[PDB]
């Protein structure tokens, strides 16, 4: 638990997430807006960073691709390069949640 949290108020098993603000056809993702978890050595995070706009290059192509349309709740869960990212709109408007945790095993 913590007094602030950016993401959504929650100290569970997922800690960490990561919501982006919907503005023209991108989104804006902030660096100082996300917590981190655990460590990553010299050696994982280089590879993870270069892994993160694999992920990202596919949320700015859900929208348009995956067709966005505020209705309802679509839980969607992608697969890529053994890390495994869930995603969500909640059937929220111009709004979309989503979180990553890397796979301990």
């Amino acid at each position: 638990m913590s007094n602030t949290t950016w993401g959504l108020q929650r100290d569970i098993t997922p800690r960490l997430g990561a919501r982006l603000v919907q503005e023209g056809n991108q989104l804006h993702y902030l660096a100082d807006r996300a917590s981190i978890t655990g460590k990553f050595s010299d050696a994982e995070c280089p590879k993870l960073d270069v892994v993160f706009p694999h992920f990202i290059s596919q949320i700015e192509s859900m929208l348009t691709t995956g067709e966005l349309n505020p209705r309802h709740a679509q839980c969607v869960t992608l697969y890529h390069n053994g890390f495994t990212c869930e995603a969500d709109t909640l059937g929220s408007c111009g709004y979309v949640y989503i979180a990553v945790y890397p796979t301990q095993r």
